[PDB]
């Protein structure tokens, strides 16, 4: 289990835990519970890169204590 932080450009800093093998789709589902933005209106960014549910977090390289960006779309 790892702990990653998500900061929205609009103004929403929420933290959420997951796994490096966990996919972005499951990641948005767990985060959607805290932000209440639904898995269809959440957009994650990793160093100027859009994360998609079809790709796993391990592909984007998401580990414990990592920084992630949040977007509403």
């Amino acid at each position: 289990m790892i702990e990653v932080v998500v900061n929205d450009r609009l103004g929403k800093k929420v933290r959420v835990k997951c796994l490096a093998e966990d996919s972005v789709g499951d990641f948005k589902k767990v985060l959607s519970l805290q932000i209440g933005t639904q898995p269809n209106k959440i957009v994650l960014q990793k160093g100027g890169s859009v994360l998609k549910d079809h790709i796993s977090l391990e592909d984007y390289e998401v580990h414990d204590q990592t920084n992630l960006e949040l977007y509403y779309l």
